[PDB]
């Protein structure tokens, strides 16, 4: 134990930033990220759908609401896989040098190890999934499209041009947003285990 | 007095629509609303603003997060002008024929009746506060945010347009829900009292 | 009787006004009053039977006479139709909210709101009566048509071109007018009861 | 004096429709009743005048309603006119030939006599102001009044035509009722009494 | 002279009553004629009585203007004779003709000054005489030498009267066609049915003279002819001899003369008389139209008013309906004869 | 004359009550006449009282300003009387006569200062009785040379009002065209319903004029003609000989003139009593409608207030309603008869 | 909505086959500017929208005395019938920049002269 | 990378056909000089790179009141269609030269005149 953590796990360690930020970071980019975005569009909607449940909730943002409850719970399928993948090669690196043979030495190695990462892999899935709630709160509709234009004749007006922008461009957001996440969150959590974390508790 | 409520308060009822909606308060009140929209466009703001926000946030999906906050302040102004001029025609119209003559009656039925109409005449400035509050307890990042894409080139790429359609949609709120407003509220809300309760109340 | 009336009849009432001057009066406008017209043509005439009372009736006003009461008998047929058909779904609302089940509760509440109704669906019917009956007093006859042109020189030409135009147009004027009636009239006496007069009457 | 009814009183009888109706009285009169009508034309009238009532009367049925008060002030000037020509000659004929020579008879004959012809001659002129005054007493809304069809497009619409007609009416009435008139009244109506009456009453 | 006298009277007082123009103008006798012809003679004798001033020569030499007036008091006054009123008819006739001999003279001298008397008596008719100085061609004594036209248009206002009976005395010893006093009544009734020429002095003519033509009535005819007459010659008159002497020598002159016998019917003062009455009457028939008519038409006037009387109130009328009435009876009995 | 006292005084008294206009202006009588007409003679018959200065030649001298006045303490006061309160009316006229005669003479001498006499007494009915000077168009005495002028204006401040009975006296025996007494009197009523022409001194006109024009109502007509009278002479006058002897004289002319005796059934005192009173109760009736308009209207004005008093908090107009009901039936009354 | 103005002009170049120049009534409004045969408006010659319009001062036009202006369509060459361009007149100057402003409130404004 | 400038010129000698002298957006970096058709870049009417970039003062150019310069390419003779020089003009001599310092940084430097 003493000769395994002291000099065996720091050259393991100095490998990791460096690949990531110039699979490693280098193709982890390039081929995940920019095919993820296919997997959006197809289980995801916008245009005219919008459109029918706005208009008669008048009879603007109050209107709009019905939409975004289920909406949501479709952008949960697209977002939540790309996470997994890039989850696969980094969350068994950790544990991937920890083994070093002797049955001696597995006993006591394992029990320390296992339960850290069980609990903190699920912090990083959780940002995700916090993202999706968000939308029911607000949903201001008077997005980047242009402005509209007895008492009939100031009121419906408004209505009409605002709603139809948010369901195609929400989808737009949701494909860049999961990807760009990544390599902020996941990233860090998983990174200081396996280069510190690991030689750190045994002793502790 | 039985008799007296039976029967003085009975021609007010049809007297309340009448008078209130039909010169006298008739198209007083009508012209008063289709001059209220123009003095919400001017004093409301746009543009550039907004982006004082992103310097903080960045240092991709938290940047975008705090925008909504700060649009607020401004549009105290307006809504509250509408409100005034509806206020003049309507109370005065319910003393118009409450009268029906008495030293006893007349009087009597105005010290308890006023009293509702003093905490339902506030309702509708109320509503105005309301809307603004609302607004701050949001940031979502799935909003307008567009799809992704020293290191110069991807900071400003996406920033620069991303204020511009946010600024926009206070204004056309205020025109439409202010109108509204007026009609449920200021009219209906204090007749029910003085109406109904009124009988019984008097003898308490 | 507390419980019921003082919460569950209140957000009854604001729905009134508010649809009626946006069936309710989205449709009650279009549908009965624009079809309401054609009524009117069949049991009702102009033309060539006017003129022979006239030219008899000197051997210009005094001469018109006989026509006119014969004629508004037969306008009460078209006219009262509209009337009727406006009351079904209006009259009947009142009394549509005002059982609430309960047979200790039904006996008393009962009493109280049908002889209320009784008495006051009468006066908006009354009204239409009152312009039938208004022909006999004058009968002027120059109408917006063309004037005219021992001693008989002077005296007989005038009688000719006056009277004729008269049977026609004021067939015109019934079938707007009707239906112009009821919005005010109709309306606001019924409207009352159901809106606030319902609560107040069983306390008091 | 027995002798003197019967004979006096009956080469008379002959002479009163001769010398009214045959330049002597004949026709100096009829040359008088047809230079009449020329100036009922000018001095009566029509057109702008009338517009005015509208305004207070709108806040469809109630708002024609007003028209026909405001127009009878005027046609008092003209009518008088035509009666005092009549005059002249028709009391001056009864003296003529009621001598047939006395210090007695024809005289006192003429004491009991004169005071009818005073009573009488009021009539034709009274006529003129019942005529004015009838008109009042109306209003009817089924008049001329034609089928209907920020709330501009409906204010101006019907109104603007509306008041046209019903100016003209007046004009042709007074034309054709004053020299009928005459006829009926001036001529023949004072005639009886002395005819008649006379021979008794003179006694008494 | 019974038509005239009485008839025209009678009528005259009824005219009088109602106050209309009685007229019926009488006629006025005037003697015209030469110097010396005998004016004043033959005038009082047709008339029949004595008051007219008569002299030798020239005898008439003053106007005598005697106006009958009925009156009550019955009496006679001169202008000249003031104070004193006659009741003796022949003492008027005494003191005017001594009075005009006494400041004249007896040489023919004339005057133009009229001497006015008037009688009243209840006994007469309203008449007028006029006896006129007589014309000359030639003055004597002491006249005037254009005395001719003087005397002429003095006497010409009382004799162009149509009811004047012209007795035009002409003496033959003076020039005859010159003579002024035939002109006279030549002018006034030229067809010669009332007037009756007197030619005197036809016996005391110049020896070689003679008046063939105009006596034998062919030269300017008269109906009547000629009556001759010779009155009182020069030395008798001076006397006072009376009128009766001079008449005797009248007759002689027409008999003798082979030329003028043939008129001796148609001669006389006798015959002079029965011819003259005749005329009178009809004077009175050509003014009867006139006056009747005007009569007439008062009574119809009223006619009408009666029908407009009876009836009525409508008084004169009445009493002037019966007036009329007597009016226009005398008047048709003239005409009846 | 029972259409004319009772029922306007009735009408009076209610609108009394009401605090209103009451009106139903009463009659004033007044004489106005030429000078010497006898004014005064004339007031007092009709009226009934003895009580107006009476006096030779021109009669009325001093305007007489006397208001009935209904008063609880019953008595009178002079002006000129000051201290003294008269009970006996008799007494006094007597005071009223002497005290004229004293102080201007008996020579027509006149004066515009008023006597001015106050009669309080409950038994009258508030009238205004006017006696004034007599019009003249000459001097005379110590009056004024445009004198004339001066009378005419100061009674015309009375006798305009059209409640005003005007008997116009004239004397005949002056310049009836130039009479101011009979202008007066036909410039108020040119009819002749209500005026009746006095003319006095017919019979005392000057030998060779008459009145035939006016007289005979031809020249300005009137309905009910002219009533002669004949007042006390200048002898009589002075010793204070009473009115009746007057009378006897006034018939006389009338009757005897040919043109003027078909008036005779419109002739006398007692005929113009008869005629006069149909005319005043027909005044009344022409400011009947005017009055009782404005009492309708006072209750029509509460009636809509009436249909607000009903129902809710809003006195007077109650009691009121009550008061005007009263008022309205007086009026009909007048006008059934 | 609200009316601007009401004015008359003259065409001063209609055919000779149309009654020469006459006046004809011009309804200016925020939204349209429509010309008829006149007031009555039982004809509708033309019903011409303010989009659009813009205004030219035209080169004196025929050899007359009018000063001519004219309206033009930004999508087409002729304004009604056989006629070029639709010639409004006016005698003075003045006249004619009365109704410059009246346009203006409507949406027409100057140039492409 | 570091933007030097940004400025208007104005291309005087703009053809018939093209609206005639119009101001154009020029952009300067240290690594090009692109002008479009105006500041939202929808054009792209040329995209000129700094490398090889000379300037020269041309002589007056046309007979107007242009103090003119160019920009023109070592290896062509015209700049963008039928047009002989790109023109670049400034009405004071001064206004030129300022834009000079500024091509000085992104290596256009002078002469070649």
């Amino acid at each position: 134990k003493t000769k395994a953590l002291l000099q065996m796990v720091q050259q393991f360690a100095v490998d990791f930033e460096k690949r990531i930020e110039g699979s490693g970071g280098a193709r982890i980019n390039r081929i995940f990220h920019e095919r993820f975005p296919f997997e959006l569009v197809k289980m995801e909607f916008d245009e005219k759908e919008l459109r029918r449940e706005i208009s008669y909730a008048i009879k603007p943002d109050m209107a709009f609401e019905t939409i975004v409850k289920k909406q949501v719970k479709k952008i949960r399928e697209p977002c939540l896989k790309c996470v997994d993948m890039v989850i696969s090669e980094l969350i068994s690196t950790v544990r991937q040098c920890t083994k070093k043979q002797y049955p001696r030495l597995r006993e006591e190695m394992e029990r320390i190890v296992t339960t850290h990462i069980r609990e903190r892999e699920g912090r990083t899935k959780e940002q995700v999934m916090l993202l999706i709630d968000i939308e029911l709160a607000y949903m201001n509709t008077n997005h980047e499209d242009f402005i509209g234009f007895p008492q009939l004749e100031r009121q419906v007006e408004t209505i009409r041009n605002l709603v139809d922008s948010y369901m195609a461009i929400v989808n737009k957001t949701v494909r860049d947003l999961m990807p760009k996440t990544i390599m902020h969150l996941m990233i860090n959590n998983t990174k200081e285990f396996i280069f510190s974390e690991l030689l750190a508790n045994l002793y502790s």
